[PDB]
């Protein structure tokens, strides 16, 4: 693992609420997982083919946003776990997130950007 690390992510579909969730950023797979030592993650994204931006949020700190450039519409390809343990394809079209601080963001960023190119 390049990095790990305690993260908010903005998720549902009406009503969009931030959940804290450990991620693990491993060569072009971004991982989170609801605890810190689960075996299996909730969430696998595939880094190939997405970009980051900083982007402002009304009520979280330091934000930023995975999603395809140009994107006329669809979807980001990810894996994402239910309850059930049924596995589905995420349904996010970005994925919005909040570091603690402004430099776990600068370092998040450097560590995915660099996580993206050379693969
Ligand atoms: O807990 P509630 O309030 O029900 O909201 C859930 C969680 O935020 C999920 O995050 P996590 O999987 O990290 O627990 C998220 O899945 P994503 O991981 O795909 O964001 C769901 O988004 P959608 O199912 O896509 O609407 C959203 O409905």
């Amino acid at each position: 693992p390049d990095r790990e690390g305690w993260l908010l992510k903005l998720g549902g579909g009406r009503v969009k609420t931030w959940k804290r969730r450990w991620f693990i950023l491993t060569d072009n797979c971004l991982y989170y997982f609801e605890y810190t030592t689960d075996k299996e993650p909730r969430g696998i994204i595939p880094l190939e083919n997405l970009s980051i931006r900083e982007v402002d949020d009304p009520r979280k700190p330091n934000c930023f946003e995975l999603y395809i450039p140009n994107n006329k519409g669809q979807l980001i390809k990810a894996c994402k776990t239910e309850a059930d343990g049924r596995v589905v394809e995420g349904n996010h079209m970005v994925y919005r997130i909040s570091a603690p601080t402004q430099e776990e963001k600068d370092e998040w960023i450097k560590s995915i950007q660099a996580a993206v190119s050379v693969d």
